[PDB]
RNA sequence: GGCGCGCGCC
RNA sequence: GGCGCGCGCC
């Protein structure tokens, strides 16, 4: 999973764990220096999609 | 919405409501996939994935697909 | 939500 | 023990 895989790249680069703020469906997410706001259907989904977007400006 | 606009179809043209049948379960309990059957009229089709709910959509939306063919 | 069956990282 | 995720059933 994207969220999964956020907390295990954070993990093991020394990072403090991801942060998602309450859903508002919008989550925001924060790692590191990056900061990707989700959005979705539900709330399950609106953390993935963060998370994913993470993932992809991480790997940029 | 691929099974109510199917459902919707069947009951505007006077067909018996469409039919959904587990057709297949595999997989580990973590990594399952489901296969389901949809039968409607003279029409069937399967369709497949991660979840009894995804595969449902998916067969519903290949027999419309058929549909319009 | 409960019950159950699993997986990843630490 | 902790964090996370997936599926079924009710």
């Amino acid at each position: 999973m994207p969220v999964g895989s956020l907390q295990e790249l954070a993990v093991q680069k020394g990072w403090r764990l991801p942060e998602y703020t309450v859903a508002q469906f919008t989550i925001t997410c924060r790692v590191e220096t990056f900061v990707e706001t989700g959005s979705g259907t539900s709330k399950q989904v609106a953390k993935r999609v963060a998370a994913e977007k993470l993932l992809t400006k991480f790997k940029t």
